[PDB]
């Protein structure tokens, strides 16, 4: 499809089941290590995705800690707007 994928996760007993990682001296958070059978896997999340929005807010210019805080403060449901970095660029 033309729109970025929107992954809608409901928190489970072992969390969401994915890792979030940022680079050295550069903004942008990426998905890593999507656990098999997790809410992240069921929602369509894939390691290698770049995270663009959390619950309708753009997180491309925020620090790693700011993005983690947004995810954790949410009431156990997150909508993650993600893109494939190989084909997608922010300008
Ligand atoms: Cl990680
Ligand atoms: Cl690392
Ligand atoms: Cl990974």
């Amino acid at each position: 499809g033309m729109l970025p994928r929107l992954c809608c996760l409901e928190k489970g007993p072992n969390g969401y089941g994915f890792h979030l990682h940022g680079e050295k001296g550069k903004l942008g958070q990426y998905i890593r290590l999507v656990e098999p059978g997790s809410p992240a896997e069921k929602a369509g999340l894939l390691a290698g995705d770049r995270l663009v929005e959390v619950n309708g807010e753009n997180v491309e210019k925020e620090t790693h800690q700011q993005v983690v805080s947004r995810i954790r403060a949410a009431l156990n449901a997150v909508r993650l707007l993600v893109v494939d970095p190989e084909t997608s660029t922010t300008l």
